[PDB]
């Protein structure tokens, strides 16, 4: 059954030479000028931002090559403060194929109260996460453009709404992405499937949160996705040996498994709870600057982001077999 190909999927390991390919063509100043910076903005849900943010990615996405097919999944749903409105945005390549790894972020920005004239522009919290898939989609775009041609491809969502309102809770939480796994529920796939949907189709559900800060660490917190957790330290190891990071020895490896880590409430639990194989590459300890005003542009560390962008590229391509 083609469900049960993810289970068994191989990546297909990238040599030197395509690992300095991947290396060289990502710039982490030009994620930062043209992906980062236009969400770097107040972008709760319903906000101004939020549709600009929305609008950015959109348009960044649409911009590139590769036949990415962006859908808004938008809807209403009760916060604290009422019925709102959110919209999810969905990337995908290849449409029609059974699986899609996909790569995830929250695009929205943490509300709070505007009190002063800062705002709340979550940096790590995920700008720097969306800016990382816009910046893996063009950076890759030659080579996810040829995947026009396993039947898996490539599919982005930026949720909306990951963040509370009000106060962290599994109600108020969350909006779009449980919007999301309830709508690829009920969405069979391939189309005219009987008992398949598009959750079936998520080969793999990378969830990239709270990235930007200085000396991350990733836990590993599934035994299911534990070997592509196992990738990612491999990579970030061979690139390191080959002077393809910059700023970062493995003395504190990004990639650190100290046993299955305690799960983290966040967009990927709708679709973890349906059986969907997670790989949450979010940072623990949360940066200090977390739901702070300080989680900004100021406070980002570009290596950082630069080598995980590295690294990440390399997981997707390896993964794809491209
Ligand atoms: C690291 O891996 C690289 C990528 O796989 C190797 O380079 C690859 O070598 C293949 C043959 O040795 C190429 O096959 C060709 O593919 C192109 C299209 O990409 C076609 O036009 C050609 O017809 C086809 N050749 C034949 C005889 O049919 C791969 O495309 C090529 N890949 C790339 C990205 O250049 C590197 O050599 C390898 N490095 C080391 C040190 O092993
Ligand atoms: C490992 O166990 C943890 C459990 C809970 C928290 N605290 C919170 S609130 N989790 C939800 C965070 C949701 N989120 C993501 C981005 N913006 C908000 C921290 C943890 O370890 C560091
Ligand atoms: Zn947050």
């Amino acid at each position: 059954a083609w469900t049960q190909e993810k289970n068994h999927h191989q990546p297909a390991h990238l040599n030197s030479s395509s690992l300095q390919q991947v290396a060289e063509g990502t710039s982490i100043s030009e994620m930062w000028q043209n992906d980062l910076r236009p969400l770097l903005i107040e972008r709760y849900p319903g906000s101004p931002g939020s549709y600009s943010a929305r609008q950015h990615i959109m348009q960044r996405i649409q911009r590139l090559q590769a036949e990415w097919v962006v859908e808004v999944d938008t809807f209403l749903s009760r916060t604290p403060y009422g019925y709102r409105s959110f919209s999810n945005i969905i990337s995908t390549l290849n449409p029609e194929a059974k699986r899609h790894l996909v790569l995830a972020c929250h695009y929205d920005s943490k509300y709070f109260p505007r009190w002063d004239s800062r705002v709340f522009v979550g940096a790590t919290d995920s700008a720097v996460p969306c800016a990382m898939m816009l910046e893996l989609a063009r950076a890759l775009d030659k080579k996810l453009h040829s995947l026009k041609d396993p039947d898996l491809s490539l599919q982005l969502i930026f949720f909306d709404g990951e963040e509370a309102f009000h106060h962290w809770s599994p109600q108020d939480s969350l909006y779009g992405s449980r919007h999301l796994a309830q709508k690829m529920a009920s969405s069979p796939h391939p189309p005219g499937s009987r008992g398949t949907n598009q959750l079936d189709g998520m080969d793999l559900l990378v969830l990239l949160d709270l990235i930007g800060a200085a000396n991350p660490t990733f836990p590993n917190f599934f035994p299911k996705t534990t070997r592509w957790f196992n990738r990612l330290q491999a990579i970030e190891k061979e690139l390191y040996e080959l002077g393809l990071l910059k700023d970062h020895s493995l003395e504190r490896k990004y990639f650190q498994n100290f046993g299955y880590g305690n799960i983290i409430q966040d967009d990927h639990i709708p679709f973890l709870r349906k059986g969907v194989p997670v790989l949450h590459l979010i940072a623990s300890p949360f940066p200090e600057v977390w739901h702070t005003m300080d989680d900004n542009e100021e406070n980002l560390h570009a290596s950082t982001i630069d080598n995980l962008n590295k690294i990440i590229q390399v997981f997707v391509l390896e993964y794809l077999h491209l």
